[PDB]
This record gives C-alpha cells, structure tokens and sequence, in this order.
C-alpha cells in the first residue's frame, strides 16, 4: 500500500555526467560513448544573451576552449560541432559506463525523472511532467543547465530532456538530445511566456484508479457518464479532452479495479463541479495530474530494471 | 526556482541490492563488504507467523539454506548469525561497489530517500520522513522488504531504515540496520497499530520558508508573537511544540528570507486558525511537513554530492 511521486533509480544516468567549461561559463554535460552532449549557450557571456548568434561564437573556439571534466578526470577535447541547440563535443575516451540507451521526443502529458546537477554532480532526483503548453515544473537553479530527464525501460535508458531555461512563472523550459526545444521557446534572453496550460485528464484518471487501488474511495458515486457528456464538462474546467485512445489505455487500471472507465469518469465529473468538500484523496486536496496510467501500473505492481 | 520532493541519487545504493531466498519467500539484502544484511523473517513460512520463534527457525537452517544473487551472479553463503531483527549473512565475496557509508539511527521527524526494490532489483526512489510515531509513509508491495532508506552526505551513505511491515492504515514499519524496530512494532502477526500521529511543526515552517524563497508569499501577515503562545496554538492543531533549538535551526532560512522565525510562527497560526481559503503554496492545498530545514537549503541552494 502507499503512493508517492517515485523517480526512477538514477545510478545509470549519474555515471554519465560530467562539467564543460567554456571561458567563465560552467554547465552540465551527458557523457555517451565518445561523446558529451551539453548545451550550446555554454559559449556565451553575459553582454550577449538577448540574442546571440551561436556560429559565430563558436567559430571562435577551439577543442581546448573547452574544459571538460568527470569527477577529477579531465576529458580532452578533440572535436566539436553544433546541433540545433546543443553542443557535441568528441572527447578521446568513451564512458565505459554508458548504459544502453535512446534519444526520444516525448509527448505532452508524459513523465520522466530528472536528476538535477551542479558542476557536474547529482545533487537529487525528481518526477516531471512535460506540460501541455510544453513547459516542465521543475526545481532548478543556477548551474543546473544540461540536466537531463529521462526514463528507464528493463535495461535501456531513454533519454528525453536537456534542461535549458526558466521562464517567467517559474517553469522550465528545454530540448530533447538532438537540441530542439520543446514548444516554441528560443535560448535568448527574450519576452516568452508559457502560453495557458491545461490539466491532464487521463492521468488524473490514473491517479484516482490508484487511489481507488489503495483504498481511498470516497469519491465513487453510483453514476456514469458518455464520454462526449464528460468532455463538455472536462472543456469548461480547462481539462484536455478524453479520447478513446485514453480509455483504452486506462484498460488495465479498469480491469484491475473492476470501475469502468466512464464510471470513473462520472465521479471525477462530481469532484469538479463540487469539490472535495474538505477531503483527501491520497493524501492530497488537490487532483493530482503527473502520474501517467503506466506510471500508476508500475507502482501499483512493482515493475524493476536491470 | 521551483520546489518538488526531492530524492537523493540512488546509485550508490543500487549497487548493494541482492536478493534472499531462503526456502520460498524472497525478499532484498544489502550487500556490504563480505555481509549481507535482510529481514530475519526470510526464514519464516506462511502457517507460522502469528508468532514466531526465530531461534528454533534459525538453528535449522545451515548456510547452503541461504540463495544470495547479485544480479545474475550467486553469492555463496558462509556465515549466518541473528543480531535483532536482521539476519547478516556473510559471503565468499566482498561487494567491488560498496561506498563509504555508515549505519544511523534517525530521530522522527527527519528525512530520507527510500529505494523501493523486488527481488534484488530497484523499481524507484521517493523522499520519507520519520513520522513521529515512528511509521513512515511509504510506497511498498509484496517482496519489498529489505528495500533500505539512506541519506547521502558529500560521499557518505548514512543507512537509516529497512523495511519490514505494513501496518492497517497502509503506513509502514522497520528496523534500523543493527535490526531495531522504530517505534513499539514486532515482527510478527499480530494487533499492532500508529499511535496517533502528529504534525512536524519545525518542517511545515521549513517550508514556508522554501515558499517564499520560491516567491509565494500571500501568506505572510504584520504580526509577530511569542514562542509559548504560538506553542498553544500548535498544540490545538496537533502539532509538535517548537523549541528553541528549532528556532536557531531555522536560523540560515530566516536570515536567506530577511523573516525572523517568530515573525513566520505568526503567519502560520493564521493559517492553522483560518485555512488557506483556497490557495496554494508552493501547489499544495495542504501544509507540508515531509521537509526538513536543511532540505529547503539542500534544494535551494544546490547541495551535491560526490
Ligand atoms: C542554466 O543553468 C544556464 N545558466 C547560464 C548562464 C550563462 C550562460 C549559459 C547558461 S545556461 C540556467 C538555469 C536557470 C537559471 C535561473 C534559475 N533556474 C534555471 O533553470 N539557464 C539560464 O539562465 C538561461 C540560459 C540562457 C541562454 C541563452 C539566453 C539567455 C539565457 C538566460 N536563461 C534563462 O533561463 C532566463 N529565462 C528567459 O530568458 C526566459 F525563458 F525567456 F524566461 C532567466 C535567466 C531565468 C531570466
Ligand atoms: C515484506 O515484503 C515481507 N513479506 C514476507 C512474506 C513472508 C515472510 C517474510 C516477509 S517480509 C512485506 C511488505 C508488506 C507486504 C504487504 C504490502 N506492503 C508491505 O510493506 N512484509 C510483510 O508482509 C510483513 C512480514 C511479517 C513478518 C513477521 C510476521 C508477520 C509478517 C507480515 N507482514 C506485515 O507487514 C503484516 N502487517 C502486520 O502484521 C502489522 F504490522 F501488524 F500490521 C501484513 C501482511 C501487512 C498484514
Ligand atoms: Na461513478
Ligand atoms: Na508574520
């Protein structure tokens, strides 16, 4: 029994970090086979941030303007390009602690851990989720830049964040490993603002399935609901919209719960409309939005990795 | 900016997760050096648990009994001894992983990071605290016992929990590493139950403290008052008292946010008073009490750990 926001262990992504140094700026890398990845406003100083024009820094620098270092090994540079807003930086000797892993593009309303680093050093680990607007709510401060997010499969390690910016309302923003942005942020010190979020229907599904599984139930009225119904009212209380492919996916939470999924649908429309009322639901006053329906299955069942 | 429950990077933990079978149940050991450590009721069966006598039980099993595995690899036992609540287990291998690391037993109201494991292999990491009647909230199915709870600090593993129970408010209880209960609870199959619970005063203020570092300040009223008549109110609201050396442990966060400790013992009697009315800090609805202060400075300052 229990529930709480689980990160996934961070041991392979810890043997993988390293510090790049460039002039007075110090950041985080990703240290894969022969390869760091970190991001490419490494090369900037302070007068330049409105708008900086990367190739021509970076036409500037040579494989020794960069310091790399693991630990208290320095790693010699001995090549360098730029992709989209990343750095690559060759390094002459391969991480003999690269675990098998991917680059992938997540999609809005999925998860991952992050493991937050300062001068190449873990400092904690974290759940996230990638926002609608494609924004994270992250904890992030100074140095933290080229932390990574990821999520962990069996053996193999998906890598799907690179931790770029901050933004106005204390949001993060950032790109997957091949150094594109997520959303329609830009690495200059510009006006940009996350546009309006909205909540994630099928994972507070997921969460309320999981408070069911523990035995929190209060809220299950005898009722049920259409889908198109639900929608209308998940629209007016800035919810995203339920598909099919949503229901489907909630499939095994269902099953395992014996609750329909438009019956729970129907109970989450009363907790809506009314409220909690002053109660609890895993222990929280708020419905609960980061727990994908996968995250709840792995929790719920006790999923490892190798 | 930003504020999430944070964990400790759990590699040099992972490192030290075996499993134990002993006839049919299985359940994880801690590996370091030449010893094993897990739950002593790895030898109990399912008829015999009501009350078992763990000396009979012990005396005939001879090491061969024991089935150590370290991934894929068998660890051969050649020692076993009972010291509490724990069995250690000695073994012809001394783990190549093991960190720097020290055995601790934690006061309540301090925290850790748990991580979670089935069968010699982790599944995640969350933050805990020791509640002050000595459960901890956590997240475990079947097969997690011996999954351990640890602090890191600078290159240190401070081991602090094992898990061994769940009691019926889907709470949980367990041993120190020297195989020590927390709290009044046995290993065994029978009316055990929480005392009543309270709330950690010295970590809720902890947090308003991370909230207004954070920028979330609406909370904050002109008044000031007295450590005792602060101290009534908390006792109405179940909350621990606050002492002084609470009061000079807040210091560094006070001084960081320019409010004096008693200044926020203020703000918080009028939200234990009169609620929030429907806001939040830092996104909860609730009060948090599962951050220490040195959490809040850890995590908003940027602690790491090599
Ligand atoms: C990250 O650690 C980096 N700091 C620097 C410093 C100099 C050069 C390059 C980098 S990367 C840091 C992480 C931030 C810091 C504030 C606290 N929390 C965080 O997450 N990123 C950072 O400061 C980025 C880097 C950058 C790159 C190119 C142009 C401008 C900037 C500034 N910047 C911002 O995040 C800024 N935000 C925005 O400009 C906004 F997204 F448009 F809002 C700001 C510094 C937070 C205002
Ligand atoms: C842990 O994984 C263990 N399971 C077994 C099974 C057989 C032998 C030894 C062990 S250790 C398991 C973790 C639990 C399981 C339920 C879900 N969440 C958890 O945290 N521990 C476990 O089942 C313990 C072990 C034990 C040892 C000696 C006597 C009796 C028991 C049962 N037990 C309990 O936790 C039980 N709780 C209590 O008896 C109570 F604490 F008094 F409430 C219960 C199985 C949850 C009812
Ligand atoms: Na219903
Ligand atoms: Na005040």
């Amino acid at each position: 029994s229990g529930f709480r926001k689980m990160a996934f262990p961070s041991g392979k992504v810890e043997g993988c970090m390293v510090q790049v140094t460039c002039g007075t700026t110090t950041l985080n890398g990703l240290w894969l086979d022969d390869v760091v990845y970190c991001p490419r406003h490494v090369i900037c100083t302070s007068e330049d941030m409105l708008n900086p024009n990367y190739e021509d820094l970076l036409i500037r620098k040579s494989n020794h303007n960069f310091l790399v270092q693991a630990g208290n090994v320095q790693l010699r540079v001995i090549g360098h390009s730029m992709q989209n807003c990343v750095l690559k930086l060759k390094v002459d000797t391969a991480n003999p602690k690269t675990p098998k892993y991917k680059f992938v593009r997540i999609q809005p309303g999925q998860t991952f851990s992050v493991l937050a680093c300062y001068n190449g050093s873990p400092s904690g680990v974290y759940q996230c989720a990638m926002r609608p607007n494609f924004t994270i709510k992250g904890s992030f401060l100074n140095g933290s830049c080229g932390s990574v997010g990821f999520n962990i499969d069996y053996d193999c390690v998906s890598f799907c964040y690179m931790h770029h910016m901050e933004l106005p309302t204390g949001v993060h923003a950032g790109t997957d490993l091949e150094g594109n942005f997520y959303g329609p942020f830009v690495d200059r010190q510009t006006a940009q603002a996350a546009g309006t979020d909205t909540t994630i229907t099928v994972n507070v599904l997921a969460w309320l399935y999981a408070a069911v599984i523990n035995g929190d139930r209060w809220f299950l009225n005898r009722f049920t609901t259409t889908l198109n119904d639900f929608n209308l009212v998940a629209m007016k209380y800035n919810y995203e919209p339920l598909t099919q492919d949503h229901v489907d996916i909630l499939g095994p939470l269902s099953a395992q719960t014996g609750i329909a999924v438009l019956d729970m649908c129907a109970s989450l429309k009363e907790l809506l409309q009314n409220g909690m009322n002053g109660r609890t639901i895993l222990g929280s006053a708020l419905l609960e939005d980061e727990f994908t329906p996968f995250d709840v299955v792995r929790q719920c069942s006790g999923v490892t990795f190798q």
